[PDB]
């Protein structure tokens, strides 16, 4: 029983109303769905990488939706209401940031840059200010300060763990949600943390390992995702 299907994942119900299955597909899309393809095994690797990184973040006290790894494509996660914001954290310039400020890809920032987007396909995920978020009551003042603190802490944790296996975390996107029926719920990290949601460059060569291999038609897409999995030791025995 499907509850939701997005561009790369399906959420399935379980017999427990408060737990759902996050199922990783092999679909990839880019440029507001102008470009789509099947990349065999991409979902398996994203499942393993995300479950791995969620657990690394849990180990440092980050609250997440992750419950358990079930199989090659699936993990058990908390059923939560997703806040309709994408938080993008940037360490170097890349993607549409580079393009709109005409700053070269790979330009390092003095401090990380957080940008917020309203998650909406129809509107192509428009950027929003803090005041917008607050006016529309998507978060309270306290939640918005918290989401930024958590995002930066997550950036530090992920940046370090990737650096230690020879990968630069260029930028990444987070989504958060809140527990059912709890108006005082803290912010739980949701969606995925994978090469679909993080720009990841090999430190020595600047080779891109992530979804940019698909976006920029660089070939060896699965090989990049597999390199990330291998270097992380994310694939179970
Ligand atoms: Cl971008
Ligand atoms: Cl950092």
């Amino acid at each position: 029983e499907k509850i939701y299907e997005g561009k790369a994942k399906i959420i399935f119900a379980t017999l427990n109303p408060l737990e759902v299955i996050q199922h990783f597909k092999d679909e990839i899309t880019a440029f507001n769905n102008k470009k789509a393809a099947i990349i065999h095994e991409k979902g398996i690797l994203n499942n393993y990488i995300s479950s791995f990184l969620m657990k690394k973040l849990i180990d440092k006290g980050i609250k997440t939706h992750f419950i358990s790894l079930l199989n090659q494509r699936e993990q058990l996660v908390k059923k939560i209401t997703i806040i309709p914001i994408e938080v993008v954290i940037r360490n170097l310039a890349a993607g549409n940031f580079s393009k709109r400020f005409q700053i070269a890809d790979g330009t390092p920032f003095k401090s990380p840059i957080i940008e917020f987007y309203y998650k909406n396909d129809e509107l192509s995920d428009p950027m929003v200010s803090e005041g917008h978020i607050l006016s529309f009551q998507w978060l309270t003042n306290q939640e918005l300060e918290k989401i930024k603190i958590l995002s930066l802490k997550i950036n530090n944790i992920l940046s370090e763990l990737f650096f230690n296996v020879g990968i630069k975390l260029v930028d990444f996107k987070l989504e958060f949600g809140k527990l059912h029926n709890d108006e005082q719920s803290d912010l739980f990290l949701a969606d995925e943390i994978s090469p679909d949601t993080c720009r990841l460059w090999d430190i020595s060569t600047n080779k891109r390992l992530d979804k940019d291999r698909y976006r920029l038609n660089l070939g060896n897409v699965i090989e990049g995702y597999r390199e990330v999995a291998h270097k992380l030791n994310a694939i179970p025995n």
